[PDB]
């Protein structure tokens, strides 16, 4: 159990992903699938991968330590922390002024209709608080996977994946013998509009939170900081940020504030 060390803290130091003396399994699991593609023996990758720029394996690495899966409600921390922290902080310093909720690279939509189903729950819990309506705007590039999202309908098999048989029969409309579409009371909740990371945040306007996660680790370093800095934009002050399981966002003179729930972490803008 050595030689692991090693390689986390290459991955927090360099590709900014940190990782942790339990998942030491699920990784050495899925790398090792891709390490069997080559003569790297855990740790002859490791200087094999400061050739960077070069044939990708690097970027390579990155995958395998993402699930390279869309799931329902990911990780399933930041959804509570949403509905137990985030929110009634957020509720009080507005109080109810119309939370929007930035779902950026949304893919086939799973991620923010989940925070739809997560915002309807709370004000099932949380009555009168509801104050006017929580504005999700989910953006992406314009493909067939926002073009999915759109639809809102998604295959039998991946709802098996992440979401509750409550939630599938309470926010879910069976339109087909193998296919489910998303109820309109959640539907409603968000706009999808086609953005590449890459442009002008300009257009979208301010948010109480964001949504980013497993994203800009398939970015450079570089690229990652600018995208982060925009990303301050289009937040308003004290603002929430979440990054996803795993990503670090070590940089930025400051400006965000690691927050550390007991389930996690997120990051307020200064």
């Amino acid at each position: 159990n050595a030689d692991f060390e090693l390689f986390r803290v290459f991955l927090e130091k360099t590709c900014g992903i940190v990782l942790g003396s339990n998942k030491q399994y699920l990784v050495s699991s899925r790398l090792n699938k891709l390490m069997e593609q080559q003569g790297i023996k855990s740790l002859g990758e490791l200087v094999q991968r400061i050739q960077t720029q070069r044939g990708g394996l690097r970027e390579m690495v990155v995958d395998a330590m993402t699930t390279n899966e869309t799931l329902w409600f990911r990780d399933t921390y930041p959804f509570e922390v949403l509905k137990q922290r985030v929110l009634p902080e957020l509720i009080k310093a507005n109080g109810g002024q119309r939370l929007r909720i930035w779902s950026a690279a949304c893919s086939s939509g799973q991620e923010p209709y989940s925070l739809s189903m997560a915002i309807d729950e709370f004000e099932k819990t949380n009555l009168g608080q509801l104050k006017a309506g929580v504005q999700i705007v989910a953006t992406d590039l314009s493909g067939s996977m926002l073009t999915a999202a759109k639809a809102g309908e998604y295959d039998t098999l991946a709802m098996g994946r992440g979401l509750s048989p409550e939630r599938l029969q309470r926010y879910f409309d069976a339109k087909g013998p193998g296919r489910w579409a998303v109820k309109p009371a959640i539907r409603s909740r968000v706009e999808f509009r086609a953005l590449n990371l890459l442009d002008s945040y300009a257009s979208l306007g301010k948010f109480d939170m964001v949504f980013c996660r497993n994203v800009l680790i398939y970015f450079s370093a570089e690229v990652k900081r600018d995208i982060l800095l925009r990303i301050h934009g289009t937040l308003k002050p004290g603002g929430y940020l979440f990054l996803g399981a795993s990503e670090a966002l070590n940089n930025l003179p400051d400006h965000y504030q690691m927050v550390q729930c007991s389930p996690g972490i997120i990051y307020r803008a200064k």
